[PDB]
């Protein structure tokens, strides 16, 4: 069942990375991040692609990584290293749990509430950016405790990344 | 048994962090770093909590991702990463002989060693570190070697960080 | 029968850690990253050392590891990211595998041609490197699709580094 949306998922990821390192061939550092999301996405993608205990981790794998990824570039036009012990904390209580999640959501308000700080076309992006973020963000806590599980997420990550990518060339 | 000892330890850590986020709220690099040892221990601190084989690799996990921090912290005020190498090699042994070390120790020197090289009321902070940490590290091979287990360890690490960030706001 | 070549192997690495450190008694951060790779190859060598499915992973793990550190080495006199989601995507698949090498091929390709963009006695160094590393390479994959197995290998990393390093010192 989860399958269906899941090939879909990966196959889009990948054409992020295809595109951006096209489009791509201060403004150094952007192409370079913005690229490695969506080939990462791509990869773990496919990995989830290729009942309940296995498949989550590699979600929270890739999950894990692309965060701070996407963090450290929405940062970057310890603040940085606490987010992803957030994210790390995160994974652990959900692998923990069905294979502690209270945490995560403190952590996770934590990230959203420096962002807002933190901001306060560049000026645009990351005003968009904090509300995309935020609202994107909520349905994983929203879900978790919620075919759907996998629908979801599949659309989030690509609406999350591939939109946030289409930002920087913007 | 173990567990007496570990509820009392996770609280305090946590604590750490609230103090110092809270205190918080050159110097900019500091408190950021100072903070995430605590909290990082207070999440491995209350995932230990929560017969032999499992519990010790947790310590391990947090143990190794302080350590660095630690040591960067110290010499923040090639080196940074031969260091983190040798804790990666100290987890790999401890787990692998129960579930090496010789050469861990080794590594232990090269950290201890490179302090005394390397700092020779900042100079106080440094002097009285570079002791605080060597003593401080002793138990975990001398006791690691040697309730117990778990009680001293817990001693140790609450009061190298605890103590040790209480340092940085002094 | 894979065991007469290993223990060959892990003796060779230790040595390079004494020496390059011995000789490091710009040219700062050269002795710390060059002493890195050999020091965490003999770790993870000598972890090797001491049918099919355990022992496949150390390599790769070390492998991974070292793989970023000379390519950064590399570099040195996103890019860097990017190299090390490949060789990560690579160890996932392989493991996978006998426990996805189209990708890591893929990625193999783009570290290397990046390289021929990057560089075009410091200048003797870059050109010779990335004939050294291209063919050294190679081995992997073709190996991988190929007593032999840890043979080849053993000979490749060995060669790739402690020769590498040796250019260094020059
Ligand atoms: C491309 C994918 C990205 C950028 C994913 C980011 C995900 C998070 C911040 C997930 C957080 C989670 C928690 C709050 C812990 C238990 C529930 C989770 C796992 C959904
Ligand atoms: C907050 C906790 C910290 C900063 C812990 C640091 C720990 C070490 C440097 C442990 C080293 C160990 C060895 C020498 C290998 C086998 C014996 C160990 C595991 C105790
Ligand atoms: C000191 C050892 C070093 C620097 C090793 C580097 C290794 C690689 C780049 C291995 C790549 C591999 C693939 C192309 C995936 C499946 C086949 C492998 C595993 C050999």
């Amino acid at each position: 069942p989860e399958w269906i949306w899941l090939a879909l998922g990966t196959a889009l990821m990948g054409l992020g990375t295809l595109y951006f390192l096209v489009k791509g061939m201060d403004a150094k550092k952007f192409y370079a991040i913005t690229t490695l999301v969506p080939a990462i996405a791509f990869t773990m993608y496919l990995s989830m692609l290729l009942e309940q205990n296995p498949i989550y981790w590699a979600r929270y794998a890739d999950w894990l990584f692309t965060t701070p990824l996407l963090l450290l570039d929405l940062a970057l036009l310890g603040t940085i290293l606490a987010l992803v012990g957030a994210d790390g904390i995160m994974i652990g209580t959900g692998l923990v749990g069905a294979l502690w999640w209270a945490i995560s959501t403190a952590a996770m308000l934590y990230i959203l509430y420096v962002l807002f700080f933190g901001f306060t076309e560049v000026a645009s992006t990351f005003k968009v950016l904090r509300n995309v973020t935020v609202v994107l963000w909520s349905a994983y806590p929203v879900v978790w405790l919620i075919n759907i599980e996998t629908l979801l997420f599949m659309v989030l990550d690509v609406s999350a990344k591939v939109g946030f990518g289409l930002i920087l060339l913007r």
